[PDB]
């Protein structure tokens, strides 16, 4: 359908559930199910997982990980994976953002999209965008949406994205230049495509993916794109 967007193409990143360039950071009892990764800083950038290498040194692990860690100075083919993986996100960082094709509303809200209800669509932003109540994002099992923000992304404390009607996280692309943050005991849904950080701060939930061209960090949060 003419107003249906197509989803974007996160190539091997979407291997990853946090995937960044510069770090992966956490404290307190976080929990994240999927593959993290770094590339090309070396696994000196993933701090605070008690990281064990597998004998092969092609991925380590972590209790608080469900899935493997990988990184920029692990045994081949680690290095060209993770290479191979960064550029697929930063290809999809770029397609995210230049995507014409449903036309898009533009400017809604001034950047303040709460308490609205988002059918399937391109949306874009000259400004940031702030969800200071509850969004809801109501469509069916494969509709698609796709975010365009010039500036920064935030969800404020205790705020959800909700998701209706049958819209699945895995089909939500949020494509940021500035840094995306994250509220205390706030809820996400869908993939970050950060131009720079993801910071979540004490007790967040991502339900998607963190894809980050500098940092992600984690405070006691729970992340998974189940």
């Amino acid at each position: 359908h003419m107003a249906s967007p197509a989803a974007v193409n996160l190539g091997t990143a979407g291997n990853f559930v946090i995937l960044a360039k510069s770090g992966i950071s956490t404290t307190g009892t976080t929990h994240v199910t999927g593959d993290i990764g770094v590339s090309p800083i070396t696994a000196t950038g993933m701090t605070g997982f008690g990281l064990t290498m597998d004998s092969s040194n092609t991925f380590a692990t972590s209790a608080l990980v469900t899935g493997k860690a990988y990184a920029a100075d692990y045994t081949p083919p680690t290095p060209a994976n993770m290479s191979t993986a960064v550029s697929d996100m930063e290809t999809a960082y770029t397609a995210a953002a230049g995507v014409t094709a449903p036309a898009p509303v533009v400017e809604l809200g001034a950047g303040n999209i709460g308490g609205m209800t988002l059918a399937p669509g391109v949306y874009k932003w000259s400004t940031g965008v702030t969800i200071p109540t509850d969004v809801t994002l109501a469509g069916g099992a494969n509709d698609v949406w796709i975010f365009q923000i010039a500036q920064t992304l935030d969800l404020s404390n205790g705020i959800h994205v909700n998701l209706s009607g049958g819209a699945q996280a895995a089909n939500i692309f949020w494509q940021v230049a500035g840094q995306t943050t994250l509220g205390t005991t706030s809820v996400f849904n869908g993939n970050i495509l950060d131009q720079t950080a993801i910071v979540l701060n004490t007790g967040a939930t991502l339900n998607g993916r963190a894809l980050a061209q500098t940092a992600v960090t984690l405070d006691a949060s729970t992340v998974s794109a189940s």
